[PDB]
């Protein structure tokens, strides 16, 4: 049939009929589920192009119209002559919003229809690429009143290299491999930090050194660009009632801007299409600051809190982590930088699921990524069964360009 | 063909070679993953493969004893349509079924399991006696001890032994003409069955239900558990003195009673098992789930938390203190309990042991990761592979 999906908080039941439209296959089989893994041609292009055009003309309630038939005929002829085609500008906007809407691991998809799409398909150099990125960062940051945005650089085409942003995000803190084997700064960024240095970047020695951008124009080594400090909004972390917390000297940046995914629309591939929204506080407070392999501050906050860290049964870890998340939310609200906490984010996502159930009969969702990393069952998505599948247009992971 | 499995905290890689022996099929397809759903004579080949497991396990594979049990079960199935496990095979099967349970974080303990053979049971009155012995043994005055009691297997033409209750110890749930529930909302159905089959309903929030035991082809029989048999822990907080006044309690012994145990093609629809609690089961799920006791906002109000904005994390702060209360109250009463940090660390060790022992371990990430402080535990960062091995515990249709 169709997967029967239950919400255990309410007792309610839906069927995900949308999953039957899934194209690209996932990693699970009847023998074994791999849902927990992080990373698990004209006729095929036309089939994807056709389906996307159908999606576009459905969205504007013009299916089967003359304009619909003619755009299909047009895409066919371009593919027949060139082996590829070009999106109309309207199709690109629609495609990027659909890719977000289709992203199973994104809890912020209530917002998918409110996405500023910057068309950078006529970009020609790394320098111009940097200008686009700075305007993106300026637009999206908006002095702390964050606006979702994506900039789409030229599509992959035969006979020419890709545009690529080497950095995984537009704003990342350096992670300097200390000589012991430890890291100063963000350990997630040791590799890209070493690539920046190797490409001419004079490194700092702080824990919150903003990395430069390594931008790759087609058939070119990456070129290094320093973000103007006034462009990179940061929030000093303090706690509303733990006054020593500010002395920890913690900071995070305003703008989460993923820059290393591939955007796929109607068979066309955009290997450089950085996108940004605003943070959910648990990404900063729990993951970025408390992961053992990230900044790993949990035990130092707990010790400062004078918690009994000798036994796990005191739940000092849970107490310290809550306060770190309180500090993150308080600090962003204090600095007037958009942020959403995980209760509000997951409530909005439940509303997204209900909208998508009526709109499309389902919503691809990756439960382990939608459930926040603290307080899981205190949010409503915990009790919501979810079906994970791949729709297109899509954001996709891609090999690192080096 | 062998799934690569990464630990993101350490960077370590293993390959799950055990998944290739997945006996049955799970709910997932290449088209769509359904891992988050709670409920997704040829009997000879099952029986054969289990016997091979058993003798491989005692390093007697292909031996004379192996070849003899083989032909024995063959002849038994030919004579009777079913066959009987040797007592030791039953012990090995019960332990394996636990060991193969992907959603159980407690499997570091899988080798210590007291198996109680009740296959000689008939009538519900005998069920009740086997069950009180289990309960007394497993409770052990708060020094909790894992156990299973195996009742007679399903066989053709004969009815089934069924414990109608989902656990041996369940709190009642009652409704009123404001729609709400007093007691445990999860037990409204079993509670009205007990009423309909005789039981006199209390009016409390922690009224222990009676047992509805059913022998083959008779109706289920009410049995009341003796009060001195069901060890409960009044919940108090080490520093929030008003917490005691909320009158919260839970019971010592988690004893699942409604799952089907499957061994070498045989099926036991009544084989209750028990361990001890992980504290987040009580403090987070049973007390704080919106459809269970749902006490979170009650506690937050008593903590003078700001419940009118989500961003004060009042739900998170209240939940931690409820779990602290649970841990403190079980320790004070000297009832075995384990916190989610210690439990997930032990499961990591179990994964390492199982990787060496059989090249993998079926694990359902969504159930291994605790419902609070997820990424603060090491299992959050451990990729896992979920598949079905046999012997196994399975869900089964309710007996009505
Ligand atoms: C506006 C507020 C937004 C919020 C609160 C939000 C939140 C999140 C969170 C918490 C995750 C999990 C990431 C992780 O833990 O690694 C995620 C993933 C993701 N987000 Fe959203 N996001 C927002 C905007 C966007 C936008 C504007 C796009 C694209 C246009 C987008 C696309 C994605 C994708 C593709 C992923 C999945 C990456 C992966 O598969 O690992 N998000 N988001
Ligand atoms: C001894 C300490 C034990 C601990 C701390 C423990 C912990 C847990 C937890 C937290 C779950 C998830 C259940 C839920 O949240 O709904 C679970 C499931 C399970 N346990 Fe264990 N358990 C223990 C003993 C046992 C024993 C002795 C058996 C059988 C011999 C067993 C068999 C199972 C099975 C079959 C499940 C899956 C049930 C489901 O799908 O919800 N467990 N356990
Ligand atoms: C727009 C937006 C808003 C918001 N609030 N949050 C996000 C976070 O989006 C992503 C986060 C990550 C984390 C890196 N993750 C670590 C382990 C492995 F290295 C795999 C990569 C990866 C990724 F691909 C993402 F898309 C995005
Ligand atoms: C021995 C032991 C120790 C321990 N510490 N914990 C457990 C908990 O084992 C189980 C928990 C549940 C959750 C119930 N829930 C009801 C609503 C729906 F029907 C889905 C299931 C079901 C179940 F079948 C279990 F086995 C067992
Ligand atoms: C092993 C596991 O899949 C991995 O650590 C995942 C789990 N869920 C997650 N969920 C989110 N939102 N982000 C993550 O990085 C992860 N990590
Ligand atoms: C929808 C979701 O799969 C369901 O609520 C699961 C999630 N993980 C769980 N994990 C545990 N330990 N116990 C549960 O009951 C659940 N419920
Ligand atoms: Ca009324
Ligand atoms: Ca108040
Ligand atoms: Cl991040
Ligand atoms: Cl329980
Ligand atoms: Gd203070
Ligand atoms: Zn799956």
């Amino acid at each position: 049939k169709f997967p029967r999906v239950k919400n255990w908080e309410v007792g309610s039941i839906t069927y995900d009929t949308l999953s039957a439209q899934a194209q690209q296959d996932g990693p699970c089989t009847p023998r074994r589920c791999l849902g927990s893994l992080v990373f698990p041609a004209p006729e095929q292009l036309l089939s994807q192009a056709r389906d996307f055009i159908n999606q576009y003309y459905s969205s504007i309630k013009r299916s089967g119209s003359q304009a619909h038939e003619q755009r299909l005929q047009e895409v066919e002829a371009e593919v027949a002559a060139t082996g590829t085609y070009q999106l109309r500008e309207s199709e690109l906007v629609f495609g990027a919003k659909q890719a977000w809407r289709n992203a199973p691991r994104c809890v912020g998809r209530i917002q998918w229809g409110k996405l500023q799409v910057f068309d950078a398909r006529d970009c020609r150099s790394a320098q111009e690429m940097f200008t686009y990125i700075c305007n993106h960062i300026k637009y999206a940051t908006n002095r702390g009143n964050l606006r979702s945005a994506i900039t789409v650089f030229p599509q992959r085409c035969p006979g020419r290299g890709d545009f690529r942003i080497w950095n995984s995000q537009l704003v990342r803190y350096a992670g300097y491999r200390q000589q012991d084997g430890s890291v100063r700064g963000d350990p997630a960024n040791v590799e890209i930090t070493e690539l920046c240095i190797q490409h001419g970047w004079t490194p700092g020695n702080g824990r919150f050194d903003v990395l430069p951008l390594l931008l790759q124009a087609p058939d070119e080594p990456p070129e290094l660009f320093l973000l103007p400090p006034e462009l990179v909004l940061e929030v000093p972390l303090e706690h509303p009632t733990l006054e020593w917390f500010a002395a920890l000297g913690l900071r995070w940046y305003a703008l989460p801007a993923v820059s290393n995914m591939l955007l796929e629309i109607g068979g066309l591939e955009f290997p450089a299409a950085p996108f940004s929204g605003w943070y959910m506080s648990t990404e900063i407070g729990t993951r970025n600051l408390c992961d053992p392999h990230r900044y790993n501050i949990l035990e130092d906050v707990a010790v400062c809190m004078d918690l009994d860290t000798r036994t796990t049964s005191s739940l000092w870890k849970d107490k310290a982590a809550v306060e770190i998340n309180v500090a993150v939310l308080h600090s962003y609200q204090l600095a007037k930088v958009t942020i959403v906490d995980h209760h509000a984010a997951t409530a909005s996502f439940m509303k997204h699921l209900e909208n998508e159930q009526k709109a499309r009969g389902g919503c691809p969702a990756d439960w382990a990524w939608i459930v926040p990393p603290i307080s899981g069952s205190l949010t409503p998505v915990f009790h919501q069964e979810m079906v994970n599948y791949f729709l297109s247009p899509a954001f996709r992971y891609q090999p690192d360009p080096w």
